[PDB]
């Protein structure tokens, strides 16, 4: 696969493929035929691996989510591949730009965050170390919306990433199979019946996960909902089936307990079990070894049903007795905990289930006996042990508790980053641990250093190979040899450079995508994930505004310039986060027209964050803000990227920032605001946000600057609802960190006037990034959980 | 010569015969792809529904109208 | 007003007007028939227009003027009226070509360049906006001279565009009146008497102004000098009297002090006030809302003695006192302000005003008295600044500085572009500025989207219409909606294919017109504008010859063809420019006549660059020469037409060059050379041209091609005066921007190779090009200087 | 009309280029929606474009049967 046979292909394709010639071929034409020349290079490997599985029958594992946050496929495929510099020459010899070729891809965008890039980056990870897993989820036809700025309001857009077609999946009709909802339940002589159900067919299609070089080509197969089978209204309302595959729920951390997304979560809980059995039983393997061949994580509650579903297959289509059968489930199942907010706990109401759902409800139930019965037993007395114990919660309408379901119907239970699995074990499931210790573990969440620093940073990526091999790429704690040069201002000089470089390249991003100059000589202090009031970008907002007063006070002051980013979206129906977002592009346009600030400080508000973006504007940062309310953030995993590539981290004790300080050293890196003990003390004494704005002089001015329109002067009242929430109900404590977060971020900027010691404690991040790498995330699920191996 | 027209997603139904009768069922001919056509994605066009008409100076203006895009599929001959 | 009756009015006109049938009629008859057909479609609305004005009295608008650049009206006409198509179906049935029919007009050349066209497209704009405007000017016998090449050099022929009569003016017999001149100044106790004067009658012709489509139809009135009531001789010198208004000086920023010249600005401002003060009296509307009904402004200096005359005429004639008469001055003048070039600025010999107009003589003493008085008030030790801020000025001889007499006599002030407005407030005037910060302002020039778009470029005008609506013709801003189609490679080749022929059009004229043949495929380089070493025809010049060296050099190397076109009148006094002129044809006859180069390159020295001529090779041009040196543009308009119409431009950050970049973003633009600033730090180290003929290469060969005769072998000296200019007196600078020039250049061609790239530019700038309609232009006058509305 | 305005071949020679054939009434607002471009869009003066538009379109029948008009 040199040059000269990639550039036939190509041609080829272009040809038979797009039907086109030189004259006529559009960018996309283009973009296409590369693409299918790269995926040509898939389809040997994929079926030999998936062959493999088949003949030598290893324990397979399944990573069951509604999310998979995929970006672009392009590069990611052409480098593990090891074929990305034959095709950049093939590419350029043809006289086109494979930049912007890869420019024309769409994202995948079938995640909203953290939680499906998580399943994304574990897919990476798990085919470079070649373990037989599959990533099961719904192929949407619209991803998260794209995001588009309106008056200064964030608008929502259709994600139609499938109208010009999808080189990277391939149907697979051959396994399409019937998924089955409402009806009623009927207890017969011969077993129990699910009957007059209405059916909505479930079509597959398969993505390919190349490994990391390792000949390795793994799968994720989503499903497409499809109809079975007055006329043409009939027609047209085949719609409703299909529409259960239609969008993405773009929430982070929300739960919606709307009856489509219930549909959503057991059409792809139906359809993957029935797979799953299907293909063990042609395995040429009794389930009585079932789970010593199928392992099936549960990435967060969303696909519970998961649990009752493979008893409902085992016990009324099997006819194994529910005892056995329970056992097996249990073997299978390993459930993993993303998050502690309130408002992202799955209980859905016992009503509606009943109605889509009844043969699982029975089910649901009948777990729940067989739960309260066990507990009953052994603490007699304690009677709301029960209550708090139950899969059903009877408070005002009785629901389900979802990851109560997961618990019990799981053989481990894990967490994220230590500081959260601590609280999901001692805390939040407190009576459950008790019972069950060794049920609960830690995982410290990881991303792949492949699309994360090989892909997204070639310049850091070479540098580091350059002075310490290649071996990093699949074993990332080599970075720590990364050390031997911390004296060495050559390298130092060089790590610099390839940081300057991200930001010159970013930088003409900026400006053509948007009006404002930017000094490439700034610190970029960047802020990129969802819009949220516990991530606390407001409080960002509130540094912003003042460090503006404070240029605007002493105009000729010293200040270490900065080009301010913060960029990401909001959930449609969560008012706060787009006042929030309205609030800080209000900002941006003070300061980035203000003249007595001039190039000393420009705001941006990068729009449509997604993954491909992220790995623009992440190689090309200086500060990582990582300011979420200590407890909030159960992990992150964008702290980690910007770690990995190159920039110092200026956040709280939370999540995995924690092990970041533990890994890198406290000292450096900018921790600083109340920590999980803190805000402890501070909720039991009770907050009142008054009391700091009183004391605090420079915080005081940005409130009434906000509060009295200096911000929105067509609209003097327009953030009366900010103001309102950060005084009387701020549940994550931005006026009680903004000393603290304000004193820090001096001290940033002081560090910053010293490249030698700033690169110098970037490269004790960097070389201390190892742990991080999805791989070891990854090494740990296999032998403390599946119990899988390479 | 050019043949154009409507690239119907169900074309005309699909014939059953129960208990003696004529039953339709959707035919659903895409499915599974149909590698005769090919979409022409430069071509797309915006068409016009609803609205007002407007008798200005410069000309009558057709305004506030519903768009629906039109996406051609090009079949060999 | 269908095809039938329009083909039955110009069969009526051609008989009963052009008393002629179809076997003697000549293509003129042609041309003034239509011409008639069509102007009776202005009469209705024009009498309706100007009867409106009177019933609902709104505050008028009176742009005084020397120069008004209207070119041909036919075409403008016809398309401001929604007639266009039906015409040129009607002619087409008639059997005749209404292309040809067009061509027979002569353009209405009152006017030098960019400030005669400024008030042109002006007028158009006030008429498409409602505005209550007329214009007021003089009407030239003789316009600008018809330039003709003659062995290479430039020679003068007279416009005598009247010869065959103007059917879209109309004399206004019953509006003559008298202008004084000469005699002497008597006190009296009646008030002063100004006797003894000679007189010279000012005959009004009208000329309709269509706004475009809206039924507006303004005025613009220009007057005509007559003389009042040996006997053979005394008839003819009548003559004497009638030459005031015979010829428009020909010089573009150069102030000539003629006698003449006085008399002219005299005559159209006395013309001008009794003609307003009359209008103003018999409004039904007491001189104390005479400027809340009278808005007149100054285009230029080259009216300011209608301070004075207003002052004369509220004093001498109504009797008001001083200090109301000069209130009532000042709310009623603003001034515009076109140039800090030094030869522009117009100081009259208070010698010569005195025996011209003793009395305004008198009255511009009073107000510098009244003026200084002032100052002395405020700033008594700072005599210098008295001797700064005068309207006298007695260096050498003593003269009146007409600029600082408009600024005192006006309430606003303002120039022509952000960086030139900026210059004239702080720098130049800032003794001025400093006492009324809010006098003066900026008003970002314009050019209009009618004839400078719908007109002169249809083809470009549909495309646009076809993807975006019609609505941009009155608010250009609606442009920025073409960025929707920035990847879309169909409309981009449809963009391509209306500029592809533009060319070939124009290539057709200049191969009939000129002997060379053209590349129709060359990327055509274009410089059109008026002669001056400031505008830098000769920088481009020393680009071309290091364009020939080098393909005589490498002949067989890979370049991109271009057609270079450079065209543009030189003032008859300006002997430099003609050298230019004389350089630049002689540089071509080598290139053109080069059997090495052959189509490789092209120069072409379009003669006679007029309005007309502007409309057709602004739609054929690929790339637009503004290379100006920096701070010596005013602002420019010409940058504008290009840019609207599908041009790439290259060129420096001067005049309305850097708005043009702000607007569409630097990078979408080959800017290039000194700035502001670097063109003052050279100034203070000194300049020396010898150090840049000694560093390059390239140049050094130029220039001893130049100077050595191989462009002038028969007079190997020929061109010795623009060597010792460039070494010893170049105030522009152009050895200092030759290097980076030609750098910028060689870029323009490599980004010409990428069709898809250049063309992808271009739709940013073109989409970016909203803000340089006079449609806005206007707006801002309206309602921050003249205080008026539709 | 796309096709026509890049063929090199401003609608004087449409019908010599271009010929639509109206299988059954199904498509018959192609009449005026042609007129609608020639006119609202195109500028043309209606005489013209109704012209063009005849020498450009016709129309195919199919049936006499009454419930399928
Ligand atoms: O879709 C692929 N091939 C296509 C092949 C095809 C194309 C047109 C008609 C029929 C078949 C495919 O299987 N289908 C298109 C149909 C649909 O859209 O439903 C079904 C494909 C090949 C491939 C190879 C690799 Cl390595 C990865 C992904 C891949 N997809
Ligand atoms: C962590 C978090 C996530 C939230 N997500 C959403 C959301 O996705 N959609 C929405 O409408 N509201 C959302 N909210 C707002 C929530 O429903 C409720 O309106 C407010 O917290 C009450 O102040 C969220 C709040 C928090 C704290
Ligand atoms: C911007 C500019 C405009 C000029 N216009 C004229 C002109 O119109 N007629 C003329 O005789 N000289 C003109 N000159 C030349 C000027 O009077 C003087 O001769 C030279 O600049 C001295 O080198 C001009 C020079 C400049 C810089
Ligand atoms: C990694 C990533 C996230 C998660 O970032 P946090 O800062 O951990 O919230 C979210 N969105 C995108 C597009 C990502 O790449
Ligand atoms: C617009 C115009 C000008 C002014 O052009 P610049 O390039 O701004 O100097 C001069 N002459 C004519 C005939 C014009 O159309
Ligand atoms: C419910 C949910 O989306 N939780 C999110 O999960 C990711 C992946 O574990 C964590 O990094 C993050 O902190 C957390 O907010
Ligand atoms: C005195 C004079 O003619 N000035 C000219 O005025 C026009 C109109 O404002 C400007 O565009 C141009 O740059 C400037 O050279």
């Amino acid at each position: 696969e040199n040059v000269a046979e990639l550039k036939k292909s190509f041609n080829r394709h272009l040809h038979f493929t797009l039907v086109k010639d030189r004259n006529v071929a559009t960018t996309r034409d283009y973009y296409f035929a590369l693409a299918h020349t790269v995926r040509d290079h898939l389809v040997g490997r994929w079926i030999r691996t998936q062959q493999h599985y088949y003949d030598k029958c290893p324990k397979r594992v399944y990573y069951l989510s509604l999310e998979f946050y995929m970006g672009r496929t392009l590069q990611n495929t052409m480098i593990n591949l090891g074929l990305q510099n034959a095709c950049d020459e093939a590419i350029y010899q043809l006289g086109l730009d494979i930049e912007e070729l890869e420019e024309i891809e769409e994202d995948a965008g079938l995640g909203n965050g953290g939680l499906g890039r998580l399943a994304a980056c574990f897919l990476d990870s798990m085919a470079t170390l070649g373990l037989a897993a599959y990533g099961y989820g719904i192929r949407y036809e619209y991803g998260i919306f794209n995001q588009k700025i309106r008056d200064g309001w964030q608008v929502e857009e259709a994600d139609d990433w499938l109208r010009y077609g999808n080189p990277w999946e391939k149907s697979r009709p051959e396994f399409m199979l019937p998924v089955h909802f409402y009806g009623k339940v009927e207890h017969t002589n011969t077993g129990t019946k699910w009957i007059d159900t209405q059916v909505v067919l479930a079509l597959p299609y398969d993505t390919p996960v190349p490994g990391y070089m390792n000949n390795t080509v793994n799968t994720m197969r989503l499903w497409s909902a499809r109809a079975p089978n007055d006329y043409i209204q009939a027609v047209l309302d085949r719609n409703l089936a299909e529409n259960i595959s239609r969008v993405l729920y773009p929430n982070d951390n929300f739960f919606e307990g709307k009856e489509l997304r219930l549909k959503q979560e057991y059409f792809v809980v139906a359809a993957t079990l029935q797979d799953i059995i299907r293909r063990f039983k042609a395995s040429k393997f009794v389930f009585d070894a079932f789970p010593d061949q199928v392992a099936i994580q549960l990435n967060d509650t969303h696909p519970a049903l998961a649990i009752p579903e493979l008893m409902r297959i085992f016990v009324d289509i099997e006819k194994l007795p529910w005892s056995k059968a329970w056992e097996l489930t249990q073997k299978t199942f390993a459930y993993t905990n993303h998050t502690v907010l309130p408002e992202a706990l799955e209980r859905w109401p016992v009503d509606l289930v009943e109605k889509l759902l009844p043969r699982h409800l029975e089910i649901i139930y009948e777990i729940n006996q067989k739960h309260l019965d066990r507990i009953v037993a052994l603490f007699p007395k304690d009677v709301d042990r029960l209550r708090r114990m139950s899969l059903i919660e009877e408070e005002g309408s009785k629901r389900i508790n979802m990851a109560h379901l997961c618990i019990v119907g799981s053989h481990a239970v894990n967490g994220v980053a230590k500081i959260h699995s601590d609280i999901v074990k001692t805390k939040v499931f407190k009576d459950f641990s008790e019972l069950e210790p060794d049920k609960f573990q830690n995982k410290t969440n990881g991303i792949t250093p492949r699309r994360w620093l090989l892909l997204c940073n070639p310049g850091l990526a070479e540098l580091i190979a350059e002075k310490i091999g290649e071996d990093y790429v699949k074993d990332l704690s080599q970075l720590t040899k990364l050390h031997s040069f911390l004296g060495d201002d050559v390298f130092l000089r060089e790590l610099a450079k390839v940081k300057q470089e991200n930001k010159l390249k970013f930088s003409q991003f900026l400006e053509t995508e948007y009006k404002v100059k930017i000094n490439p000589s700034s610190m970029f202090d960047v802020q990129v994930k969802r819009i949220h009031e516990y991530k606390r970008q407001l409080l960002n907002c509130l540094h912003v505004i003042t460090m503006y007063n404070r240029i605007k006070k002493d105009p000729k002051k010293l200040f270490v310039p900065r080009t301010v980013i913060i960029g990401g979206k909001a959930a449609p129906g969560y008012h706060m986060a787009k006042m929030i977002i309205k609030l800080i592009t209000s900002v941006a346009d003070v300061v980035n027209n203000d003249p007595m600030v001039g190039s000393k400080l420009k705001v941006i508000f990068l729009e449509n964050y997604r993954v491909s973006l992220a790995e623009k504007v992440i190689p090309a940062t200086d500060l990582s803000e990582q300011i979420s309310t200590a407890g909030t953030e159960a992990s992150g995993t964008g702290n980690m990227k910007f770690m990995l590539n190159g920039a110092l981290t200026i956040g709280t004790m939370d999540g995995a920032n924690v092990e970041m300080a533990e890994e890198a050293g406290e000292e450096n890196l900018f921790i600083f605001g109340m920590r999980i003990d803190d805000v402890a003390a501070l909720d039991k004494k009770g907050y009142e946000a008054k009391e700091y704005y009183e004391a605090l002089p420079e915080l005081k001015l940005v409130i009434d600057q906000i509060d009295n329109g200096f911000f929105s002067p067509k609209q003097p009242d327009l953030f009366k609802d900010i103001i309102n929430m950060l005084f009387y109900h701020d549940r994550f404590k931005v006026f009680a960190d903004y000393e603290a977060y304000v004193k820090c971020q001096d001290k940033v900027s002081q560090l910053y006037m010293n490249p030698k010691a700033w690169n110098t404690m970037v490269l004790k991040n960097i070389a201390a990034s190892g742990k991080f790498s999805s791989d070891r995330t990854i090494k740990e699920y296999a032998q403390n959980i599946w119990n899988v191996e390479p």
